[PDB]
């Protein structure tokens, strides 16, 4: 888990992003697809489609919303190793079943700080807190088998 201090920094940086959940959630998915094209292929709903096609899809909101909803939960419980344990396990288990592994998360981790900064400058230390949180997710994926 993250420390209380680290967790607070992540929460602080996330707030402005989550303020506009719908628009920001869609934008995150789109930025992911643009920077890491192969990522779309894992999605039944977006495999083979171009970014323009994805943007125009009535399914985008459903997928993006579920992701943001869960990320918010990770941010909220990040400082509680216990809650994290369960969340991580479950998260990893679910992802692996879909064929998603740690490599994909390594990509999310690389682009995340930049995405946040595009909404509002994050406080000092927030970047390192996100990397640590993603690190925890990456570790979980590896234990889950991928
Ligand atoms: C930023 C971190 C992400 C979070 C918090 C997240 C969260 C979730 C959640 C909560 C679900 C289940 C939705 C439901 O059916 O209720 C889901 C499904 C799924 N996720 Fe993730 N995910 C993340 C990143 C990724 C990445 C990087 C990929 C692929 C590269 C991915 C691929 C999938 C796939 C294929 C499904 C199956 C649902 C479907 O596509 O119909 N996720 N995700």
């Amino acid at each position: 888990s993250l420390s209380a201090a680290e967790a607070d920094l992540a929460g602080k940086s996330w707030a402005p992003v989550f303020a506009n959940k719908n628009a920001n959630g869609l934008d995150f998915l789109v930025a992911l697809f643009e920077k890491f094209p192969d990522s779309a292929n894992f999605f039944a709903d977006f495999k083979g489609k171009s970014v323009a096609d994805i943007k125009a899809s009535p399914k985008l909101r459903d997928v993006s919303s579920r992701i943001f909803t869960r990320l918010n939960e990770f941010v909220n419980n990040a400082a509680n190793a216990g809650k994290m344990s369960a969340m991580l396990s479950q998260f990893a288990k679910e992802h692996v079943g879909f064929g998603v592994g740690s490599a994909q998360f390594e990509n999310v981790r690389s682009m995340f700080p930049g995405f946040v900064a595009s909404v509002a400058a994050p406080p000092a230390g927030a970047d390192a807190a996100w990397t640590k949180l993603f690190g925890l997710i990456i570790d979980a994926l590896k234990a889950a088998g991928a």
